[PDB]
């Protein structure tokens, strides 16, 4: 699935969903019209990184982002070899972001 392309289906009832971009090793948004998708289909970032992220994102610099709805996540640092925490901004990050210290240690090495 997570190697498949988005999918908007045919259907009209068009909603922001989230596809993983295994170009950018992001997951993107697209309009997704409610019925008649594929697999890379998520509603969530969280959701849709936990399922399609891979340990490339480790190499991937740590991005805030250009919104304001800040969380803290982990992030992996190449520089010093650690999982460090940052603040996501909400919108248009990529995959070097992890929901828990273990995980960013379960995916980068510890
Ligand atoms: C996937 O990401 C790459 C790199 O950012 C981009 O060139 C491409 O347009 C993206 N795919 C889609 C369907 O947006």
């Amino acid at each position: 699935s997570c190697q498949l392309g988005y999918s908007a289906g045919p259907c009209m009832g068009m909603t922001s969903r989230y596809f993983y971009n295994g170009t950018s090793m992001a997951c993107e948004t697209f309009q997704y019209g409610g019925c008649m998708g594929n697999g890379n289909n998520f509603v969530t970032e969280k959701e849709c990184l936990q399922t399609c992220r891979t340990v490339a994102a480790c190499n991937l610099p740590i991005v805030r982002g250009p919104c304001r709805a800040f969380i803290q996540l982990w992030a992996f640092d190449a520089v010093k070899g650690k999982c460090v925490l940052f603040p996501y901004g909400g919108c248009q990050g990529n995959g070097n972001k992890f929901y828990s210290e273990k995980e960013c240690r379960e995916y980068c090495g510890v």
